């Protein structure tokens, strides 16, 4: 299954890779504008498809206290400008059913959260909303069951939806990566496009180049300057500045194993 | 150990007597709802065990949008507050979303936050803001040490009776397994909380329960079915209640009168 | 389920009083496992505690070829035979080559299979040969259903005299988490074979383990100690062990007079 | 970092062309061993891919005492010994004791640590002191920065040519999972040890292999057979021989790119 996300960016699993890249929450304008910018602009160069991420809401800070980002509002003012400023898609995510409409009237892909995947109401009220919709695969959930989330979906007439792999839950705290999940995620759903998210699955490298190799039709990735000075303990970012030298690697090795076939 | 007062006669405390949040899945009908909370009621009154009846009105995370979910808020309330009426025993449920906080706290008498969404802002203030005591299902991703937030947040707002309930971590796919190191992790990084062990959910019903009983903790979780093999997780099956429960009685007396070593 | 009769006095069985198998990591010195067999002996002597003792001759899986690794076989079959001697004890120890098994059955009265070894087919054959009662240990990595094959080899050469002996399983990395569902499966799927959980191997919290695994109702528990642990996994601190197996004895006296469920 | 030198024109390091490590679960016979060899062989030179034998002469751990153990020490190395004078592959295989590792020596070109009996001191001494390169299979419960003790156990008895072979992780019971982030752990905290890959036990083969040698590692372990389906096993199925070249065509095309990227 291909989905079709805006002129000139289709996701699919024999396809070329797109890139899901961005930050991790929307904090301003200027300073969305400028980090996707240099995503654009590295992406033009290399010839990768881009759709650019960012949050709305940091919905599960440890802290009631803790920033949570612009908010849905201003959110959806700074997407718009990026829309307009640099002609490219985007995709954040959906904490709250209500929520779903308003963010499908702006973002070309609406993102299930997740620790919301298996809620009903979100998941029914997201599909509805007629945009594309990227599954998170909760750490807990194997890839096997992914299915369920993809046909309560399909049962409100929304057939666009992409599976997003960000590790499996090994021992206490750890993720592993499973790279046999690629492929039995894709399998049991019909050929939904499988993303890797190779931050928060958290030697960026040594895993994006294992799961790129595997044969996936996109990458997840958030950026930021200087990621060690993050005020977040969640997972490192790429530094910036290194985006262009992975995804060189992720392109050539992305474009070799298009072209490989399975074995008989 | 800090204790939580569920209702005069109901208290929740790692050193007291257990208590039993027993009751059903879902709440499907008044008629069914009595009929097992009344079999509940008789046999914990008979031991002499602390009882708060379990339920939830809806099931937010079923398989199918097609899959049923329950009777819902406005009818669940309804047999909630017949079930307080006619056998005055305390009730415990689930709240799924922020709105339904509010009223559920006007006929529940502990508010659950079900474990998937335990770590959300939102739904999590709107519960504790609610102001009855609640029951934090830690979920099967998270660490035993990592509840303490959930709890400040709750704390943040006003509500310090909070308890926590062990459901089983994460063990390859789909398995659960329960750490019982884990219980006093619990307690003990959040300054004392009644500690809950949901024997159902984590799965030899009986080998689990001993387990975790014997342990020291402030209560047990459960569900129970007439006939669970011809239902539509697995509940005891109704009519081991009492065999079930004059065990855990026998060990939780047992051990709640021990101490930790010199 | 099945018995397994050890000595004179001593025998090992799911539905029995609970036996331990107490002792040190390893024999160091003649003096010093005199003094703490004897501590144990005269404990569980006042208790009524039927008890093994336990040490390893060798460490044979240690992180350098430097790191001590005990008295070795000739000397540690003397201190075996003196502690036999002195305490009218059974003594039990690891084995990990298979031509020290008919030697250390002369002495040793349990010999046990190392994790690690237990699907090394000779190693397993030549110390069910040896003609004494095996404990065999649950490696991480095995799952309790398949524990089976080891003791069917015991079989296979004429030992019926098997015991099985849970140390936890790999949780991610290095950790390890104890499933107490485990323990049925072991003894169901073996013929019921007695079974023992090391509270020591299987990690402050020796006592949440220990009393969580005797109140599912098992054969035994597998205990090392050491006057001063710190400043020596972790084994349980010596002035502690009246205290801990005060509370074992009560909690499995209580357990072993109840019924399964109807 | 550091190469670890087999036979003439045979040399396994991380930085250089993956070398495969292939072969068959167990010696049954001369001629079936010298036929599959003689397949590897052909495959391994039309490709250009360096190659070493692999094959067990007893199987130390069947469910019965009673199930077949393969040829055994004696007639095994007779075996070898007319694969290397038929052939000229340099070969490996696993050694269960102590005394069975200078006579193993005298005939193999690489001596195995059997996974489990990894952490036995007594074996691996003698193994190491044996005078040939040392493959160590990391135990499914062993993390990837404990090897290091194993290694240095080697070098302690003064063998400095030691390779570390991954075959999974314990995933709950029964299931392994290949943490793909343990290959660098391996191979950083170890001086710069080769790190091989055991496609086969790790369980897709080829979702897998892709993904390691994606990673960029000094080999593949592999086990082949003519019908794996008819295995008189109940361990791991070996690869259907048929698909060797298709399989190895992938890998070299991989290894080669990777091989000449560098670090971010």
């Amino acid at each position: 299954m291909n989905v079709a996300i805006s002129p000139g960016v289709t996701a699919g699993n024999s396809l070329p890779f797109v890139l899901f890249g961005g930050i991790n929450v929307l904090e301003s304008l200027d300073f969305t504008l400028d980090v996707c910018g240099e995503y654009v602009a590295v992406t033009r160069k290399l010839g990768i498809p881009f759709v650019f991420k960012a949050s709305f809401d940091k919905a599960n800070r440890s802290s009631i206290h803790s920033y949570r980002g612009v908010g849905l509002d201003e959110g959806l003012k700074i997407f718009a400008e990026v829309k307009a400023r640099f002609g490219v898609p985007v995709i954040t995510d959906v904490h709250e059913a209500e929520q779903a409409a308003p963010v499908a009237e702006i973002a070309d892909v609406l993102q299930v959260p997740a620790f919301l995947a298996r809620q009903t109401d979100l998941v029914v009220a997201i599909a509805k909303a007629g945009k594309p919709v990227n599954v998170k695969k909760p750490q807990f959930m194997s890839p096997t069951q992914l299915k369920h989330v993809v046909s309560k979906c399909g049962e409100v007439g929304n057939d666009r939806v992409m599976l997003c792999e960000r590790g499996s839950s090994f021992g206490y705290d750890n993720l592993v990566v499973d790279m046999l999940g690629f492929r039995q995620m894709a399998e049991t759903t019909g050929g939904c496009p499988v993303i890797f998210d190779v931050t928060h699955s958290l030697q960026v490298l040594d895993l994006a180049r294992a799961g790129i190799a595997v044969g996936i039709a996109g990458l997840f990735l958030e950026a930021h300057p200087d990621p060690d000075r993050a005020r977040c303990d969640g997972p490192s970012a790429l530094p910036l500045h290194q985006l262009e030298g992975l995804l060189s690697q992720m392109k050539a090795i992305d474009d070799l194993v298009k072209r490989m076939p399975a074995l008989e």
